[PDB]
């Protein structure tokens, strides 16, 4: 049972201006997904500091990056807060169609994409790089849900009947046919030690056979 729905027609606007926008400094996506990971595991960190019991789903607060070259895929797995169906619908926990005003307010002003993560909708730079991007995420108050979108205005949502997660998100990157640099162990590395060198996480980057 899968669910459709239509992105609102700003957040539209945002992606076919990501997918579209002749722009050279695509490896900003991952600056953009390891801080929003890192948002997201400052919040079950807060919560957790009241009420320990929101840990029982798990202890590890960290951040892993998973390149798999045999599908093509970039994988950015926390074990933040998660998000419940209701936080997903809407724009994936955030307040996208103010974001976006303010955002391309700030493009015709002098800004460029690099900047959009001051804006709040961080997550949709994941389109510099991927042709479709899945997100798995569990919230201690929800089931386990699968958000899917290739753009064209629509993404899909599903109960997930994969592999149990405990508690966080993960974002499936599905990479375009000439980003693959972005599977390759030392460009990884590199773009970690110059946009993120500070996260207050272990970020683990997983290596292939
Ligand atoms: C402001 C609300 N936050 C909710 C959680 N976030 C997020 C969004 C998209 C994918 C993955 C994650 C977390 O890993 C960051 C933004």
């Amino acid at each position: 049972e899968v669910e459709t729905f239509a992105f609102q027609a700003e957040i539209a606007q945002l992606m076919s201006l990501i997918i579209n926008t002749f722009y050279s400094n695509k490896e900003i996506f991952l600056r953009e997904l390891i801080s929003n990971s890192s948002d997201a595991l400052d919040k079950i960190r807060y919560e957790s500091l009241t009420d320990p019991s929101k840990l029982d789903s798990g202890k590890e607060l960290h951040i892993n990056l998973i390149p798999n070259k045999q599908d093509r895929t970039l994988t950015i797995v926390d074990t933040g807060i998660g998000m419940t169906k209701a936080d997903l619908i809407n724009n994936l926990g955030t307040i996208a169609k103010s974001g976006t005003k303010a955002f391309m307010e700030a493009l015709q002003a002098g800004a460029d994409i690099s900047m959009i993560g001051q804006f709040g909708v961080g997550f949709y730079s994941a389109y510099l790089v991927a042709e479709k991007v899945t997100v798995i995420t569990k919230h201690n108050d929800d089931e386990q849900y699968a958000w899917e979108s290739s753009a064209g205005g629509s993404f899909t949502v599903r109960t997930d009947t994969g592999e149990p997660m405990g508690r966080g998100t993960k974002v499936i990157l599905h990479l375009k046919e000439d980003q693959t640099e972005y599977l390759e162990e030392r460009r990884i590395k590199e773009i970690v030690k110059k946009h993120s060198q500070f996260i207050g996480y272990p970020i683990t980057l997983f290596v292939e056979k």
